[PDB]
């Protein structure tokens, strides 16, 4: 797995990220936690994002 | 440990308003009544079954 | 499918007019004749097979 | 299960169908054959349609 | 339980039949089936490209 | 049998690639690594791209 260490490093280091969705929407914040299917992204509030709707995860 | 289950279980038990964004950009609003592996039942004026595969994100309103 | 199946079976056994929204935003209407793991058979003018993978939400109309 | 007898009834009676794709595109023709993952649709040509791309199959 | 997809694509590859592959977003690719596996098709055009089946709606000979 | 050798050849030889996404967006850069579900694309930065969001991968 490449996915878990990649997200874990962003989460551990509190790196601001952009999460692009498959419909072109750009979400921004910090990754707080994740599991096999979802990622918890926090900006002003915490939202649960389904990985199936995610296209790309990038440091912002 | 699932993160999805505690997140949706907290929203369900809290009975708070929730915003569900669909992959096509539509935003649904209501209370989470229950959920299983594939669907969430959202309650507003009516009770509706939402397939998780169609959801991009879930946030308390 | 501890939720999915009882939700759909009730709509089917009770012959409730339903709305089925697809992930592209199209809204189909009719009665659920039957369903299995993968598809719903919706009847209005004719019987049509809807793949669950293309469905966003099912609600009584 | 429902797919096989639904698709086979259409095949056996050679009834023209509309296959609507998840993106709204409408295909037309007759069901020639199908398997777990694809449907062969016969019109002016024989085209292989991936079920994962289909929203609905309707007698046309 | 017998595949229709595999002999279909295989025959296309075998005889170098010109195809159109339509994507789920409406984009039309053109060329020849070069190879394929469980998850991808390699389509030979003016260049060689790997196409994910999950992104494919239809494969059309013409 | 086709995907792994294809992506590894690009990675190993450091060939500049275009990754087209299901929403039409085109990403460019070098394949850093990949696993079963993701490809790490290196550009100015490292982005994790979900394969479910990819339609095509081609040398640019
Ligand atoms: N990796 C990606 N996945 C999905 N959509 C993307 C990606 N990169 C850019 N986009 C989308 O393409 C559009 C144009 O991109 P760009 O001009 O770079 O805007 P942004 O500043 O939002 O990245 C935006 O809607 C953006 O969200
Ligand atoms: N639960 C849903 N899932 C997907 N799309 C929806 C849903 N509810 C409404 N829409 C879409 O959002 C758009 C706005 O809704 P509108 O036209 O006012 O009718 P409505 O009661 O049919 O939503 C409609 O075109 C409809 O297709
Ligand atoms: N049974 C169906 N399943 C999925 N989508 C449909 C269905 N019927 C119509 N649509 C979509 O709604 C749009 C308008 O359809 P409508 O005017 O009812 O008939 P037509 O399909 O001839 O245009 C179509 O372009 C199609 O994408
Ligand atoms: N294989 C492909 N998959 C998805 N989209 C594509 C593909 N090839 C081209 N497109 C899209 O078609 C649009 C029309 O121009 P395009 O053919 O892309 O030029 P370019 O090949 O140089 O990117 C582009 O914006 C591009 O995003």
């Amino acid at each position: 797995s490449l996915q878990d260490p990649f997200l874990n490093a962003l989460r551990r280091e509190r790196v601001p990220v952009s999460i692009y969705l498959v419909n072109g929407i750009k979400l921004q914040g910090q990754i707080e936690s994740f599991d096999q299917f979802v990622i918890l992204l926090k900006n002003t509030v915490s939202q649960m994002v389904y990985k199936h709707a995610i296209s790309t995860v990038v440091p912002s």
